[PDB]
């Protein structure tokens, strides 16, 4: 008679882990207020995301799920209405001042983790939805949840229509509106959070490549360009995102997502303007943005929001838990929002399984959510809260990126190789392994790593107090950065003065060459490998 | 400062029509109580649509409403997810009965009226918002209308949100919930139209082609799958469509468009069952129809309507019209919706841009554009009602059927005609003379196709008051038919034997041939 799961939010998270949970023979009922079709921001992927997708799908055999995991199987699977990303692109600007191209960062994805997309995410969450209604979940849209009650047999969800839902166990798949959150007083008020920004977007149609609207001399620009990926300009504690939809050839969506991140201790709401007017007033600080958005309209009601960062002091309970995005939310920045989305899933899934076929709903099964939960939402703060600090001198940013950048790419072979091993043997330890850890959430959790992370966060965070100034701590990372033996050297990751990291098949050869004598074993581990090997990973 | 047009509704009718303005150098603002992306019903075009698209992209240099005229375009610029429409198809069936092979019709549309698609509205509107915007259209979403208020220099627009909107002329491109036909109280109440039909609809997921589902003789298989094309089940006063999104190899949309059309007489409201329960009590009765939905689950919240048919006392006025659908509907019964809206489009678009450059906005200007909006909704309102009366009986029914399939190619070339008039010569002269017919809204406006069309419905409607017989009326219909002279003999219209038209190269050669030597001057100069 009830459900085994109710899932509210039927986004990307929820009907990800309808699909797992119904594909599996479990009986799941998706609850949310709106209906498909309908926009979600978050459209920028990165490697971690593409190879834990792919691990999701392999592990818990939804093909559906590996159709996101590339920019060509969405395209084949879901529609044709996405963006590319080949990079990261990232451009400073000063008041009034065309942008320096001494200060300027590309991050080219290499080819090994994947080809990442720009997701239309009505269409990404359109195509699961129907994949979770057609394995057998059963939903309700334009249902709004009023009362959650929980007792010993499990729990009875109330809609404004006057109805019911009764099921053994609750995932609240929602965001900072969480209607589990708010009934069981979850959020911590005041934050936990140290990363502080609000935000204005839209999506607009006649956006500009910035390629095309900046005077840069032909040997100091990028080796692909800004406008197929994510273009961050940066400015004094904020940016601006620019992720086309249309940066490929034959590209059907001519529509670019455009949002503006601004710490709102230094930039003080004007309700006095529109979403729209306070929006262009910051395009208009900066010419070379100005430029690129001159023809640019939104097709969209503008969003506006206060302060964006939540936390949660617990994300699981007897018979519940609250998925990433409901649990916390940092900021756009990186786009880690969809890794932690998917690492969750790939640890909750077989627990909850597990718990609903013995129906033991003690909270100590799901004691690793918990950790992974908190951990992912605290070390994604400290990576958002010092870049936002770096914005302020180029030279800091610069250890910043580097540093993410690296790990970026260490981190994403630690899961393919972990992935590649459990297809190869069918051994799923290889995968499991991944669990045992000793940084739950840090997307590169080496001893090594945790230590040059620790010390960029002391010193970002000493900017931030004034116990230093950004020169003084740009100096002490450059230092370190130089000293480093670990930062894939082939690709640049140790000069300071390489802006541009571009991986080619030569260089990913040469760092499988260097890793082979390396003295350590993690790099060993996760890189050492013949010229062959790397060849024929690369067909 | 004023806006030239502000229109409420953001649908294909209203961006089309703001496009066109905004290209045109007008100041446009659209208002909308939804967002996009949104769902829409309208998914199949016919060859009309088509060809009247062609004519207002190339006469109103529009390129984006181009792009909706043929499937490969719609794929090309708009999204994937759209499917391929190649026929319609027809199937009768009988409660507990297999469908009866020799009781199916196919029209599979000629290469010559254009390749005509499943529109997924979501996209083709969304599409056409964000070409709207581009042109320099203004947009509010979320936005209702709560008052509309005219004077000597133009109209207020209220919002619930206590904003205001100031233009020279309101167009409603809205629907039945028209806030025009309502605070003007233009509506006819009671409707004057005689088709009665209330609606179960959705997109559902797993549903199967009806070609795999039937145990039809290789010999009575069609040309083209059933699949491929729109199917409609005919029974009792009543009919479902089947208008897939995935008919074609490497289909990325997954959707099926599925509902039913009952007669609120024959079939009285069942508050009793869901719409998704009433709905599979009507599939329970077609073996073959249960068979083909068997694995179909539904991705939307079900829409169950009461009697659909709407329509309008007055469709323009001093700075305001009404947009096709605003004005009234009679049934998705072989797609006149978005033709209606077309048409409209093209009367009102050139005459409105002359208005508003003469500062001069006398009704007596849009009197055609009235003439045509009443005159679309009276005959399509004769096209369905003696469609719906006909299911009782296939025999009455098939030559309803190539009565309307014959006017598909000769209404057809007669706006494809005038439009290469135009683009040769560069003079508008040519497609403003299309406005000059004798029957205006009838698809084939000749008197030789207007009296064929006359009988027709002066048959089914005695039929429908029980003083004919349905067999009866049949035997004078098949005769009429056979004895015809411009029924495009080499296509099969003049052959009730004939279910499957299949219009061919050879075929449509033959009909050139035929048409140059007619004694009809009408068919001369449209087939020669
Ligand atoms: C401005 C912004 C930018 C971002 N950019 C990125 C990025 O570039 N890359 C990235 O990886 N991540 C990004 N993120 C994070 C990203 O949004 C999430 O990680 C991702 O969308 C996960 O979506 P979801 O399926 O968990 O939930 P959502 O897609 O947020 O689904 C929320 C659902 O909750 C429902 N709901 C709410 N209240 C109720 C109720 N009472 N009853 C019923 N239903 C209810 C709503 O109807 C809605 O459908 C961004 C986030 C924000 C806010
Ligand atoms: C069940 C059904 C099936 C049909 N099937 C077909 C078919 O197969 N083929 C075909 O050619 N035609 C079909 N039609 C007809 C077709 O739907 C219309 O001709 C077509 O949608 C016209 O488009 P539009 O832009 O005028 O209106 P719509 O597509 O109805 O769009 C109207 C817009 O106005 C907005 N709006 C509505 N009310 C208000 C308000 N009060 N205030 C503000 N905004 C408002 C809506 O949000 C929407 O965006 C069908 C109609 C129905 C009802
Ligand atoms: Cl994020
Ligand atoms: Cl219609």
């Amino acid at each position: 008679r009830p459900y085994d799961v109710v899932i509210i939010g039927s986004g990307l998270s929820g009907t990800m882990l309808g699909s797992i949970l119904a594909k599996h023979g479990f009986r799941i009922m998706l609850l949310d207020g709106a209906h498909h079709p309908r926009f979600a921001v978050g459209e920028s992927t990165i490697g971690q995301t593409l190879v834990v997708l792919r691990l999701i799908s392999d592990r818990y055999g939804v093909p559906e799920i590996a159709n996101l995991a590339s920019f060509q199987d969405v395209l084949a699977n879901v529609s044709s209405s996405h963006g590319q990303k080949s990079n990261f692109g990232f451009m400073f600007h000063r008041d009034g001042e065309e942008p320096d191209p001494n200060e300027t960062s590309q991050f080219r994805i290499p080819s090994i983790v994947g080809n990442a997309a720009h997701f239309f995410r009505q269409d990404t969450d359109s195509y699961m939805f129907h994949a979770a209604v057609r394995y057998g979940c059963d939903a309700r849209q334009y249902y709004r949840v009023e009362n959650i009650e929980f007792d010993d047999g499990g729990v009875t969800v109330s809609g404004a229509d006057g109805s019911t839902v009764r099921a053994r166990y609750l995932v609240d798949a929602s965001g900072f509106r969480s209607p589990l959150a708010r009934q069981l007083g979850l959020r911590e008020e005041p934050s936990r959070l140290k990363h502080h920004a609000r935000s204005i977007f839209t999506h607009m149609v006649g956006v500009d490549a910035i390629d095309d609207h900046v005077d840069t001399p032909a040997e100091l620009r990028p080796p692909v360009p800004w406008n197929d990926g994510t273009m961050h300009h940066i400015f004094e504690r904020g940016w601006m995102w620019i992720i086309p939809f249309n940066n490929h050839p034959g590209a059907t969506n001519p529509l670019c997502s455009v949002g503006i991140q601004l710490d709102e201790r230094r930039y003080p709401a004007r309700p006095d303007l529109t979403p729209e007017e306070e929006f262009w007033s910051h395009v208009d600080r900066f010419p070379a943005v100005q430029r690129q958005l001159k023809g640019a309209r939104s097709v969209r009601e503008w969003v506006r929001t206060d302060r964006m960062q939540y936390s949660s002091s617990r994300t699981v309970g007897e018979r519940w838990c609250l998925m990433s995005h409901a649990a916390g939310f940092i900021d756009p920045l990186f786009s880690r929002g969809l890794s932690n989305t998917c690492e969750i899933i790939n640890a909750l899934s077989w627990r909850l399984m597990a718990a609903l076929r013995e129906d033991d709903f003690a909270v100590e099964r799901f004691a690793y959510v918990e950790e992974l939960e908190q951990g992912l939402l605290d070390w994604n703060d400290k990576l958002v809260n010092n870049s936002f600090i770096s914005f302020s001198h180029y030279p800091l940013w610069n250890s910043v990126f580097r540093i993410w950048a690296s790990a970026s790419v260490i981190g994403g072979k630690r899961i393919l190789n972990a992935l590649t091993r459990t297809k190869e043997t069918g051994d799923d330890s290889h995968c499991q392994a991944l669990d045992d850890n000793p940084y739950p959430g840090l997307w590169c959790p080496l001893d090594f790593y945790k230590e040059a992370f620790d010390e960029l966060t002391e010193l970002c965070e000493a900017v931030d107090a004034g116990h230093t100034t950004a020169e003084e701590a740009a100096r002490v990372l450059e230092q370190r950065v130089r000293e480093s033996d670990w930062m894939l050297p082939a690709l640049g990751f140790n000069d300071p003065d390489t802006h541009h990291i571009n991986p080619t098949a030569d260089k990913m050869i040469r760092i499988a060459e260097w890793a082979t004598g390396h003295h350590r074993p993690e790099i060993r581990e996760l890189l050492a490998a013949s010229a062959e090997e790397v060849r024929a990973a690369m067909r």
